[PDB]
C-alpha cells in the first residue's frame, strides 16, 4: 500500500500538489535541508521520480537502540568515577545558561525526581509529526530516560548522578516504544535539536546558533543509536548541525563489527566504543571509535521513578557527551563563547575534537579504543589551560 519515502529537491521546481496529485501526501518539509518526507502508494514511486524538481528518492530506513538490560541514598554509578567528572564540579556541572544537550532517543520520564528538574524541552518526532504535548514526548521504553541520566541525573540525596548534573536537557522522541526508529523521524529530531523550542534556528541572524545566548539551540545532539544505511538528506542534516557549531555524538553499535554504524561512522559524528570496568573494550562494541566510555554495568534512571543497569554502545555515548557539555560549560563561562566542534583528525587544544582525543586515558589512536578513554577533569583543564 503507501510507503514513507523522502525526497530531495530544487524548490522553485518541485509542485507539492504533484504529489497529492498521485494519492500521496506530504508528511514533512524539512526547514534546513531542500528536501521533504512523503507518503505515496508504493506503486507510484516511479512517478515521484519522474516530477519536476526531484532530485533523489531515498527509502526510510531503520535504525536502533544499542542499550540492553544486564542481568536508596544517591549512587556515583563507577562509570561517572572513570571519566573523572566529580572532580570537575566545582568548576561547572554544566549549569550555564547557553549550554542544552539534546538526547534524540526514545523519549524520557520527564517527572523523575532526580531527571525533572533538568528536563528544559520535550519533543517528540515520531511518524513524521513534530509534538510538544507531554504524552508523546514520554519514554515508552526506559532506553532514553536511561541515557539522559547518565548525562544529567541530579547531584543531590537520591539515585544517581550525571556526569554534567546541571546540564539543560532537550529530550527529542525519535524512536518508538520498541525503540525502533525511521532515519526520516531521526532526521526531523535533529532539525529540531537546532530550531529548539523556539522553532528558528538563528532567530537574530547573526550566523550565531550554538553558543548564542540569543538563540535556544542545543549544543550537543547525543546519539545512541545506529542503522547500517548511509542515505544522503540524513547526511546532510548531520552536516546542518555540525555547521551551526553543534558537537554531535553517537554510538558505535554492538555487533562487534570492524567500522562503526550510521551516523556514528560520519567524519561530522563523533563515534564511541565501549569499556567495561576493566577497561577492556566490550566485545559487542564497534570497531573504529573515536573515543571509548563506560558502556558495560550501567546504572541509571530508569521508567518510572526508577534505576536501572543497563549495557552498550548506547550506555558510553553519553559519558561523551556529558564531557562535551563540560567542555563548552567551562568554557563559556571562563570566556564568553564556545570551542568549534573540530574533526576527527584533530590533535589541538583548540576543538573540542582536540581536547577530547588529547585528554583520553589512551590505554595515538587504535581501531578498538580509538583515541582512549576520555578524561572530563582533564578535558576541562585543557580547554581553560
Ligand atoms: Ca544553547
Ligand atoms: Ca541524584
Ligand atoms: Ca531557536
Ligand atoms: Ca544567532
Ligand atoms: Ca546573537
Amino acid at each position: 500500500n503507501t510507503i514513507r519515502v523522502i525526497v530531495s529537491v530544487d524548490k522553485a521546481k518541485f509542485n507539492p500538489h504533484e504529489v497529492l496529485g498521485i494519492g500521496g501526501h506530504i508528511v514533512y518539509q524539512f526547514k534546513l535541508i531542500p528536501a521533504v518526507v512523503v507518503d505515496v502508494p508504493a506503486n507510484a514511486v516511479g512517478k515521484l521520480k519522474k516530477m519536476p524538481g526531484v532530485e533523489k528518492v531515498e527509502f526510510d530506513h531503520q535504525a536502533v537502540l544499542l542499550g540492553k538490560p544486564s542481568w536508596p541514598a544517591q549512587t556515583i554509578p563507577w562509570g561517572i568515577e572513570r571519566v573523572k567528572a566529580p572532580s570537575v564540579w566545582s568548576i561547572t556541572d554544566g549549569s550555564v545558561s547557553v549550554i542544552q544537550v539534546a538526547v534524540l532517543d526514545t523519549g524520557v520520564d520527564y517527572d523523575h525526581p532526580d531527571l525533572a528538574a533538568n528536563i528544559a524541552w520535550c519533543v517528540s518526532t515520531l511518524r513524521g509529526k513534530v509534538s510538544t504535548k507531554l504524552r508523546d514526548c514520554a519514554d515508552q521504553n526506559g532506553h532514553g530516560t536511561h541515557v539522559i541520566g547518565t548525562i544529567a541525573a541530579l547531584n543531590n540525596d537520591i539515585g544517581v548522578v550525571g556526569v554534567a548534573p546541571g546540564v539543560q536537557i532537550y529530550s527529542v522522541r525519535v524512536l518508538d516504544a520498541r525503540g525502533s526508529g525511521s532515519y526520516s523521524d531521526i532526521a526531523i529530531g535533529i532539525e529540531q535539536a537546532i530550531l529548539g523550542p523556539d522553532g528558528v534556528a538563528d532567530k537574530d541572524g547573526d550566523g550565531i546558533i550554538a553558543g548564542d545566548p540569543d538563540d535556544d539551540a542545543a549544543e550537543v545532539i547525543s546519539m545512541s543509536l545506529g542503522g547500517p544505511a548511509d542515505d544522503s538528506y540524513l547526511y546532510d542534516m548531520i552536516i546542518q548541525a555540525y555547521n551551526a557549531g553543534i558537537v554531535i555524538v553517537a554510538a558505535s553499535g554492538n555487533e562487534g563489527a570492524p567500522s562503526p554504524s550510521y551516523p556514528a561512522a560520519y567524519p561530522e559524528v563523533i563515534a564511541v566504543g565501549a569499556i567495561d570496568s576493566n577497561d577492556n573494550i566490550a566485545s559487542f562494541s564497534n570497531r573504529q571509535p573515536e573515543v571509548s566510555a563506560p558502556g558495560v554495568d550501567i546504572l541509571s534512571t530508569y521508567p518510572d521513578d526508577s534505576y536501572e543497569t543497563l549495557m552498550g554502545t548506547a550506555m558510553a555515548t553519553p559519558h561523551v557527551s556529558g564531557v562535551v557539555a563540560l567542555i563548552q560549560a567551562a568554557y563559556y563561562q571562563k570566556y564568553g563563547k564556545i570551542l568549534p566542534v573540530g574533526t576527527f583528525d584533530d590533535i589541538s587544544k583548540n576543538t573540542v575534537r582536540g581536547i577530547l582525543h588529547i585528554t583520553a586515558d589512551a590505554l595515538g589512536w587504535d581501531a578498538d579504543y580509538g583515541y582512549g578513554v576520555v578524561r572530563a577533569a582533564l578535558a576541562v583543564q585543557a580547554a581553560l589551560g
